[PDB]
């Protein structure tokens, strides 16, 4: 019932910077203040303070594990506090490798959720087919227990046990996959709808299947995963990785506006939003007013 | 069969200028021109001079009402006119509370007719629960039976007969209410298609249903009063208040070619038009130029 | 199975400059690099080379009639090859003038084909019908059995057969017609989905539709003119003849991946892209960019 804010500004799991400033970029642009005005009661946990390892030199082909994963710890157990004291965190990121503290502290808790993650990417790539050795790429990969040691145990991510399976997982609007990601995703049976299925039914219907696959068996926790950069450019520019023809303004909403409908969202992450990456102040204030409507809009914000 | 085309060029019911600039901009822009060249025969009135009461003092917490008022009461016994003598009247405005003098005008000749009102608010808050003063927010409350004298008599706004009923309106577009408007419009029982509902079924069906609602019963006249404001603001910058993820200029035109396939359309409002508002004439010549096809669309262009 | 790549630069079509330079444009935007990637084994034929009659002198109200028709004479006899030699041939034009020597060189070697046409205009007027003499916008004129000697007969357009009947040719995306195009497409039967047609069901049931039809009777190979005028002038701007309001980014490749899907795309054209018509070279980029993965996207590319 009350909403616990969680500011895990990070840049550590993608090569570029300024994403650590995506929390304070959305804080400025007055969510917090704007959410204090819905039914729901805001407290302020504020921006967590990222435990840097000195030389977690890079393991095999994956960039700054001791750092992102020690990172992910401390945030895991204030997300799986905040839940153990019955409330519903959000965490405003920060790379998408987050979602591993986030989710992992989500399910100590909340162990039976659900994630339904609207990416552009399936973000599932194991230590092992990684191209770009960005943990930022990795998150899924990480918590599936489906995919247990399936990837050499990277350096600090012990810590992690295998939150959620196959069966447990959606992506909405995917359009941008990795073959390797694609070998995963298809071989393992993991429910999706990318930007083609959205085309066949719109919106209206993927929401419905969404949610009668997911809380078809039973009603349970809902953990969302909002990556910014699957909504199109034209309005949230201001991401690390734009791919072109996703979600829609509108689209993004309808997610929102729904999830918040069904009364169990008991987690939510905005991330991604780089307010450095904005050619120009207008790209920006578009970004991160975007961003805003869909936290708000979990939250009661109808039209 | 005939068009007249009637102006009437308003400010008086918002505070920002240029809206009674509106119509010489669609006029410029080769409206009644381009309209003679439909199946359709185009007569034109020219614009209408509105007579400003001196220190009509606001009332209340509502601005201008003697100078609004006296303004729609010449455009009521002018569109009442155009009416019975046979033809479809299209008013330019002008703010949008120029519908108040549209559709008393146009329903003392066809009291039967139903209202499909296309814009992105309510527009339907009584001088009660007006927070804006601004009247151009107040016109449903004025025409609709089922308010009366739930709201203090405006002064100049008593020729005004309760025009029409919660059953014969409804809304598309709608994306920006107020609560205390929600509180009517959803108390009131007033169907209605916001961006979301569009969303879940897209304008075809919208339309299917807006339809299968009103004329269900009884084929009936149609005054259908278009508000530029509910297209996306990437088409219609150039307005006094635009909200964000409207209706495309896709949309827009499927509900004009519809309503104009329904060969009962005897009464339209090209409402809102700012050109001065536009950052850039560009802007404003998307404006004028989407204004225009809507209108033309209405009148049998197809693609 | 192994496509050949034909380069069919030519302006002559239309008025403007630059359109031959759209099969480099995409070639250097790394087209067939790109397309080598895919299961399938590409040939690059090259550009053509073609022949200009000195002084070609306008028929009638058609201008160069001369230049273009043996212009896409030798075209033809390139692609009526390559289609015997059992691959599939894919054109990088060029004005949509291109189309009759595309598909009268398709349809002798596969005459039992259908031909799905992607563009904003019908594109669609006889000689006779033709307001601006531009033969770009006669070639289905030219190339159906059932409009044969209803315009007199054009200069070099006698080796010309008749190819495809009003049966087997379906539009999609129409949105700017002339009035006799109207007239052609209307009282000849032709089947279409302009962009109303897409707005009330959606390319969805749009495809599921034009299958239903040419498909219907016999599967048969599949001859497609994509002309890049038909998406969204937001996307590829680049072009001659831009109207607004087309289909998007997403609804262009919707149509590649379900035409690529049917498995009988036996030709191609990517016509139309003009970059020097594009203020800017992002605009160009832009054009280019997108004009590509329609092409990938008929030879694998999902998402
Ligand atoms: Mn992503
Ligand atoms: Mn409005
Ligand atoms: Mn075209």
């Amino acid at each position: 019932k009350p909403i616990e804010i969680i500011g895990a500004p990070f840049s550590k799991g993608q090569p570029r910077g300024g994403v650590e400033k995506g929390p304070a970029a959305l804080r400025k642009a007055g969510l917090v203040e704007k959410l204090k005005e819905t039914e729901y009661n805001v407290r302020d946990h504020g921006d967590l303070a990222f435990v840097d390892v000195p030389n977690d030199s890079p393991f095999q082909i994956v960039k700054n594990p001791r750092s992102v994963g020690k990172a992910n710890e401390q945030l895991a157990a204030v997300v799986a506090e905040t839940q153990k004291n019955g409330t519903i965190s959000v965490v405003l990121g920060g790379d998408h490798s987050m979602a591993i503290g986030s989710i992992s502290g989500h399910a100590r808790v909340h162990p039976d959720l659900c994630v339904i993650w609207v990416d552009a990417h399936t973000d599932i790539n194991t230590p092992l087919t990684t191209s770009s050795g960005n943990l930022h790429g990795q998150p899924v990969a990480f918590l599936l227990k489906e995919l247990k040691g399936k990837f050499p145990d990277v350096p600090g991510f012990s810590w992690v046990t295998p939150c959620i399976s196959a069966k447990d997982i959606v992506y909405i609007g995917l359009r941008d996959v990795d073959p390797g990601e694609h070998y995963i995703i298809k071989t393992l049976g993991i429910k999706y709808f990318s930007m083609t299925e959205v085309d066949k039914l719109g919106i209206g219907k993927v929401m419905e299947e969404t949610f009668s696959y997911l809380l078809g068996r039973k009603k349970r926790p809902i953990h969302l995963s909002f990556d910014v950069d699957g909504l199109d450019p034209v309005f949230t520019p201001a991401t690390g990785t734009p791919v072109v023809g996703g979600l829609s303004y509108r689209e993004g909403l309808y997610i929102t506006e729904e999830i918040y409908k069904t009364g169990l969202l008991s987690g939510l992450d905005i991330m991604e939003v780089n307010p450095t990456l904005g050619k120009t102040p207008e790209e920006v204030t578009r970004t991160v007013n975007t961003a805003v409507p869909l936290t708000l809009s979990c939250f009661g914000t109808k039209r």
